[PDB]
């Protein structure tokens, strides 16, 4: 019995699917961590299944999703919580998406668990560049893209067997400079990568467990075409699948496989690392031409 | 006619001090950036000249000091000061020391500049390491060492001439884990080494203005002695001094020297670097035993 | 039915052989080239019934090795040999053990494959260090070590699918000094890494066939030992068991479970890559203790 | 009085030449090493007056060349001479120019120096991809573009002072592809890079001497015209313009100014560095147009 939580998905159309793909593949219960604004739109659309198409595994399987809950990557416990997402439309019907509840949640509905994917990412300000980015943009962007997974796992380290596994999602952009990507969304996956480190030395001695990110090529989710600077994600991708060393597209499943086979023991020997799933592109220096 | 600001000195013993030296050494004017906590006790040594040794540039020079003034890099403009800072006793009987009103403060006084130097990182969790880091620990970290960069680029870049340079401080760890630098601070040294890239971008098409980042080994500063994990310090030291490549002490001198070098025209074409002052030991993988 | 060319074995005790062990889990039939030198001595054992522990895939399924033969990465054609190779008692009484010539054996008896392994190395002068390597020895570290492997890639393209895929075998030593690791071995595996890049694009764009490199820990192998500088390999797995950030003591198996995953279509977006497989050893920077 | 050695001009159009005059602008004697080949073809023009416009250094001072002596990378010792190249029409008349020779005739006529500069390069079959190189032109531009300055520091190092310093010239090539860039060249980099650290180790520790490679930028030299796979060249420069971080255009000189400071005191805490040099294109991914 195998199972995942991952956290942030909105649709289908996301690495998030992806990665929940792959993992039915190899029979991994799937649970899901949903932000709330989008959660009800997400059953409402679930219920009336217009996700069946998306949850065909070729072979005959279905995908198995074990449950659905409600997520917020930006509070860790209760307390956490203000006064105004109290209040909000969206959150006003939902209770235990917090960090530390999902974490609670999850372990008293089915206990330990040994996956974990944090898949979600959230810049404010990505639209502004860098040097145009506000102190409260910056640190949001910080808080929620980066932070997020140092909670998340002090958190689900305590409903993690040993011998388990995380992954994050990150982008080149922190080594190299991709203009458009702003709003303090690459120091985020800077600080993600770096993070990923330290914390493999932590999960590593203290818990046996395993910690990686993948720094994915461009995929036309919704969250890309949002980085609206035809669109930053549109050119990110003509240039991939034309500058690249393999000239294919790049689809959310291949992020998944990768993504199984570093939650899988097939990886035992593999944590720190950031894990470069993008047909190559970043080995490149200059267009052919 | 040549000036520089430097911000993030509160005594000799750092390497803002050590910039200082050799910039002076260089005949260009030396503007100090002093956090109001430290800023009178500053002066009060000054003027009873605790410093006069310190400011011997042997060769019969006395450093020349321009100005010394009140800076904290956590407020951009005047409206983020908060109401518990407008009240504090350090803070109570000075003006003009937020980023946007330095910049202001400078230019009127002096004109523009062509030299600044961030030499200032602070993270209140440091103790702590990563994965026991509080949201708010983790984001004052990245707020005070990494944004703070990028705000004094925004303002600053309106008071400097083309061609001018800039350089920040960062340290190894953000590369390779080191247990005991926590708090958020490999995070955001991280961040600031992505950021010198990006910003790099930004400052060379829009200002022909230069950015690189100085990654130092050890020194037995104040706020070293303050990372107190006989300390973290004075082991980080003790490995230096014994596995590097160069087996000589690492003075606030040699970081000097090489900021000297980066802020001069010297160094026209080198920009967006992260540059190892370090006494090569970033080269070495294992101890030689 | 999938095939795999392993060059670079001479026993059990190596990372071909765990390499070959993780690929026989999957029914991929296994060929192996042998080191002339050392080949009839391993027919011999191989015959004497010595590696049938060694075989089992522990699931009653014995390894299906498909074939030995007899393989040198120093020469790449027939008029490539030497005439004391003509006469050597070891040479002597064996043929077509060129990469041409087992490229074309192997095609011969077999048609296409598509899966290549990259594991040898050798650098005659390894004991001493770089500085104290000669012209010849260098030269032949990084004929033998590096460019054998293209020399692999040349002539087997010829005979592999569209979407194969090659790995290699490399150490840290190039981009973090071990002193220990002479000879030019360290040169050999900087010029492998960055060939693996190289090769990647060529072979990506050209024929659609991927290339990485698995950058591997310690491990008490026949030619480990052989480095003899307690010995530098005894040395380096009692480092890495104190310090990297996975306690667990790393099996060829380990590194044999990577390199059957990037062998495998669930990789198919990456290559160019350096994957370290070290239980984490290179994101460290001091030790603890 | 300071003596700097640079081996690798054949004309005042490449790096070295750059290198050269920089240093004549801090009083440093120049010592050349020129490629047999085109020795006396460089007398001829440096006879005829054809270096002398380029000789200036712009204040009042002709560049103070010390010597112009026959130097060739590819033979360490008199016993390293073959026997074509004692028939060869242009060694003949020619002596003493193998790399311990010319380290000993120097030492002879001037004593002990304190800067070397390593900025030669060969790779036969530059103009054939990676795949396409064979063993005698891949092992060529390794002996001549990597291991010659080995080499180098081996025989010069006995006859330098305490705390001198080395330079390479090297390119990105090595850690990013540049198709284009073949015959081994970007492998012979990536060695260069490596053993630049490794070196810096042994040459730090045993002599307290420090090692660096300056990555450079593209500059129409000779021999990057003589590349001629328009240019490979002239996209390089044309590229460069369009797109690094800097707008202006990178003169050798550029690259001697970086090159005079890592040679000086005022550097001696930087060793085993690759620092870039190359108006920072190196940080970039994409392209924006
Ligand atoms: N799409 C790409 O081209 C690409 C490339 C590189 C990296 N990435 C990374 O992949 C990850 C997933 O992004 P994506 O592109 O698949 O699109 P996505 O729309 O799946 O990304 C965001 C998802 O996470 C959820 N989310 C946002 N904030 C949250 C919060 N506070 N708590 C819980 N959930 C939250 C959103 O509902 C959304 O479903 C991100 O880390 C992103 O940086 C994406
Ligand atoms: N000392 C070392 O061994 C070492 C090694 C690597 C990097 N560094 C880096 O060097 C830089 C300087 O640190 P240091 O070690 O020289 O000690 P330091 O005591 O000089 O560092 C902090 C200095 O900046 C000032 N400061 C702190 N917060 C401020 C704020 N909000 N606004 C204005 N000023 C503020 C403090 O008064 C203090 O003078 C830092 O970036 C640090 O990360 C130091
Ligand atoms: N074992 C480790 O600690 C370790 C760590 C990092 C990398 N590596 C790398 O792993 C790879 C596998 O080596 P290993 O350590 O398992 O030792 P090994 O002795 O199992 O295998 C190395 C093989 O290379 C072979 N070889 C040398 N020249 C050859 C030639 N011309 N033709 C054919 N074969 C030749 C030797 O005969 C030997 O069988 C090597 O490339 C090594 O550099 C090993
Ligand atoms: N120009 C560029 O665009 C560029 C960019 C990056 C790096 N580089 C590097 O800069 C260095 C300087 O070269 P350059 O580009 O100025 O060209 P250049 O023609 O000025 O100098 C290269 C020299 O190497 C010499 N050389 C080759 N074999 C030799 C031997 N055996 N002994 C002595 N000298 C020998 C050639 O004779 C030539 O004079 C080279 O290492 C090159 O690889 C150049
Ligand atoms: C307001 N902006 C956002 O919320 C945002 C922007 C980008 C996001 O992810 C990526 C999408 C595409 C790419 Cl190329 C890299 C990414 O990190 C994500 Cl996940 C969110
Ligand atoms: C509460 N802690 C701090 O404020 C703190 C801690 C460390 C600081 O700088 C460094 C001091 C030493 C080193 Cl080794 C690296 C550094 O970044 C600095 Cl400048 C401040
Ligand atoms: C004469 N020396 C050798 O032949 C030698 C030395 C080392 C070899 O592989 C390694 C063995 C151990 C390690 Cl740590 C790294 C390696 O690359 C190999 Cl395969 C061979
Ligand atoms: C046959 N080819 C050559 O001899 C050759 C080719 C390139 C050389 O230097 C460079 C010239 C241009 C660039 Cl971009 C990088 C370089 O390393 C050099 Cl110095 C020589």
């Amino acid at each position: 019995e195998d199972i995942c939580f991952i956290a942030g998905i909105g649709d289908t159309n996301g690495y998030g699917w992806g990665i929940a793909k792959e993992l039915s593949k190899r029979n991994v219960k799937i649970i899901f961590g949903i932000w709330p604004p989008v959660y009800n739109i997400f059953m409402k659309n679930y219920k009336n299944g217009k996700f069946d198409n998306d949850m065909i595994i070729d072979k005959d399987k279905k995908m198995n999703i074990l449950d659905m809950l409600p997520f917020d990557a930006s509070f860790d416990t209760a307390n956490d919580i203000d006064e105004e997402t109290k209040n909000n439309k969206r959150y006003n019907m939902l209770q235990n998406y917090t960090i530390e509840d999902v974490a609670n949640l999850i372990h008293q509905k089915y206990g330990k668990i040994n996956m974990l994917v944090h898949s979600l990412a959230n810049a404010k300000e990505v639209q502004k560049d860098l040097l145009n980015t506000s102190r409260k943009g910056y640190l949001d962007a910080l808080s929620k893209s980066s932070y997020s997974l140092i909670s998340l796992c002090k958190y689900f380290v305590n409903i993690m067997k040993p011998q388990s596994s995380i992954i994050s999602l990150t982008y080149h952009a922190s080594q190299k400079v991709v203009p458009g990507y702003g709003g303090g969304m690459s120091s985020a996956k800077a600080a993600l990568e770096s993070d990923t480190r330290v914390l493999a030395y932590h999960l590593g001695r203290n818990y046996n467990i395993r910690i990686n990110t993948i720094s994915a090529g461009p995929l036309k989710s919704r969250a890309a075409t949002a980085i609206n600077k035809y669109t930053f994600i549109d050119y990110a991708i003509e240039y991939s699948e034309k500058y690249a060393p393999l000239r294919q597209k790049l689809l959310s499943t291949d992020i998944g496989s990768v993504a199984s086979f570093l939650l899988s023991r097939e990886s035992r020997a593999i944590t720190g690392q950031t894990i470069y799933v993008d047909n190559g592109l970043n080995i490149m220096f200059l267009p052919d031409d």
